[PDB]
This record gives C-alpha cells, structure tokens and sequence, in this order.
C-alpha cells in the first residue's frame, strides 16, 4: 500500500502564504513526474503544478507566479510553495502521480486544507 502524507495547510488572510509538502511512500516522487492538486467542496479535483524529473514545472494559469512547485528526489517529498493567496485557492489540497486523476481507482491522501479568508 502506497501512503501519501500532506501537510501544511492552513488559515490565511488574502494575500498571505502557506507552504505545502507531500510525503509519498516507494518510487513515485523520485522517479516520475507529480502533480499538486486541489478540490473545493462540491467540486472535482483539478490539477494546479506539475513538477517533472527533468525539473520543469507546468502550473495553470490562476496560480502561475505565486505558487512554486518542487520535489527533493532523497526525501520522497513534492513541496508547493503558495504565495499571495487569493479566497479562489481555498480547497482542499493533494499530491499524486501526475494523471492520477485519469484512473477511477487512484489512491489519494487525506490532504490538508487551505483557507483564505478576508
């Protein structure tokens, strides 16, 4: 069984910062490419950063120049650095496999919970 451990959540005014890490059991991080990813109550999870072995880095529009995504291959561990938070990234936050969200079966962590308030 694969364990995916999330932390760094957190209660923020608009316009503060958090920072997330992940910490995932076997080969995932060190090997392949992996993804943050967020979901709002009532809504489906929706990739935000993908952090590939080469070490390029993808993020969706509404977050680019405030998030920062990496991964320290030793430490099995994917981090998202979330600056300048806006009340639109409150959500519930995961890592995985980049396309998990492709598998109906893909294990997901409890996550850890972002809240920006006002």
């Amino acid at each position: 069984q694969v364990q995916l451990v999330e932390s760094g959540g957190g209660l923020v005014q608009a316009g503060g910062s958090l920072r997330l890490s992940c910490v995932v059991s076997g080969s995932a991080v060190s090997d392949y490419a992996m993804g943050w990813y967020r979901q709002a109550p009532g809504k489906q999870r929706e990739l935000v950063a993908a952090i590939y072995n080469s070490g390029r880095t993808n993020y969706v529009d509404s977050v680019k120049g405030r998030f920062t995504i990496s991964k320290d291959n030793a430490k099995k561990t994917v981090y998202l650095q979330m600056n300048s938070l806006k009340p639109e990234d409150t959500a519930d936050y995961f890592c995985n496999l980049l396309g998990a969200t492709t598998m109906s079966n893909a294990v997901w962590g409890q996550g850890t919970q972002v809240t920006v308030s006002s």
